[PDB]
């Protein structure tokens, strides 16, 4: 066969704080992710943040971990698939240290620190993949701290500077055949929040300079694929719980960058399915109904 690494990227799936602690959308995506894993396989699942609506969890023993996560994603095919997690703005209104500590309670939950590096070998090959999981809230500010619901400035300047220095160092030294970067906030998005100026200003030049394959995010509650004139990809998968049809920020993205968008208000949402082989990275957007909406490939760089 062809060596392949496969994973699901889902964002903004965090249910609700009132009973039954999930939405119809979250359950449809849990069912649809289970079908994809059953039929096509997943080595892991990437959460793009906003893991517990609307104010996160209060400590590692918070019931929401079982009510909104464990019990929800409980279908047989999903039961032992590892999750690699980062935080969104609603998580940061609550206790993010609790979500990190929860890694030692639940085997499949992996969240060792606010930001960190993942390394993978495509099985049966020497081809390698690095994913850098970012905390865009501590870097840019918590959008929910502001009436604008934009991340206007970071809560702690040292922590922000420290993370940016780490990204810069890691991206310059990364030797892997594929490099992905993931964060809750978008770089580009046509939808209700739109582009994050903090990330456009500070992260995007690093993605370009160091030849990153793609940036993955959620935060806007819809599905988008964007690509710039250099081939850098932007996978936005933020439709695990909510579907916002907004195109408020369409004119804030450079012309031609938007290659796909799905935001239908009546849809149950969806997620992204990533396949990386020694020849290409493929991304398939899958609606909670099971249907494939869009597929695109990003070539390997030598
Ligand atoms: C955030 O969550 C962490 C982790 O659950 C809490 O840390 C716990 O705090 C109390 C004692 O201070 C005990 O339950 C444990 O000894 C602590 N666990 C760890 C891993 O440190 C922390 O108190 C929470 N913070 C807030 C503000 O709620
Ligand atoms: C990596 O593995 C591929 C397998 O096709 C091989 O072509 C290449 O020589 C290897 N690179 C090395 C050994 O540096
Ligand atoms: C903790 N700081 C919050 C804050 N600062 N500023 C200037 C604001 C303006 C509008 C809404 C919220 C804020
Ligand atoms: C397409 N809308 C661009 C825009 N202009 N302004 C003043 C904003 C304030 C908050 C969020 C977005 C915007
Ligand atoms: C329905 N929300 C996403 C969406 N907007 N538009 C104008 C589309 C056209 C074709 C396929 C999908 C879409
Ligand atoms: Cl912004
Ligand atoms: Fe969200
Ligand atoms: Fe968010
Ligand atoms: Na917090």
């Amino acid at each position: 066969p062809t060596p392949i690494l496969r994973f699901v990227a889902v964002g903004d799936w965090g249910g609700v704080p009132n009973a039954p602690f999930h939405t119809a959308r979250e359950m449809a995506n849990a069912k649809a992710i289970a079908t994809t894993v059953k039929t096509l396989g997943a080595d892991f699942i990437l959460s793009l943040g906003d893991n517990f609506y609307f104010t996160g969890v209060h400590d590692a023993k918070d019931k929401r971990f079982q009510e909104t996560f464990e019990d929800v994603f409980s279908d047989p095919s999903l039961r032992n698939v590892p999750w690699h997690v980062l935080a969104g703005n609603h998580d940061h209104l609550g206790n993010v240290s609790a979500q990190i500590a929860y890694s030692k309670i639940s085997k499949r939950w992996n969240f060792p620190s606010p930001y960190y590096r993942l390394r993978f070998k495509i099985p049966r090959s020497n081809v390698s993949v690095a994913i850098f999981m970012l905390d865009t809230v501590t870097l840019c500010g918590n959008s929910d701290d502001f009436v604008s619901q934009q991340p206007e400035r970071p809560r702690n300047l040292a922590l922000a500077r420290t993370q940016l220095a780490w990204i810069k160092k890691q991206l310059a030294a990364a030797k892997e055949d594929y490099v992905l970067v993931a964060g809750h906030y978008p770089v580009w998005s046509i939808a209700e929040h739109g582009p994050t100026h903090c990330l456009v200003k500070q992260l995007l030049p690093l993605l370009t300079t160091h030849k990153v394959t793609a940036y993955l995010c959620g935060h806007d509650h819809n599905l988008q694929y964007l690509q710039d004139e250099n081939g850098l990809g932007f996978v936005l998968s933020g439709a695990g719980n909510f579907m916002d049809p907004s195109k408020k920020h369409l004119r804030k993205v450079p012309n031609g960058y938007l290659r796909f968008h799905f935001g239908a208000e009546n849809s149950l949402g969806g997620f992204a399915y990533v396949e990386i082989t020694p020849k290409e990275m493929s991304v398939t957007y899958i609606e909670a109904s099971g249907k494939s909406l869009f597929k695109t490939k990003l070539p390997r760089r030598a």
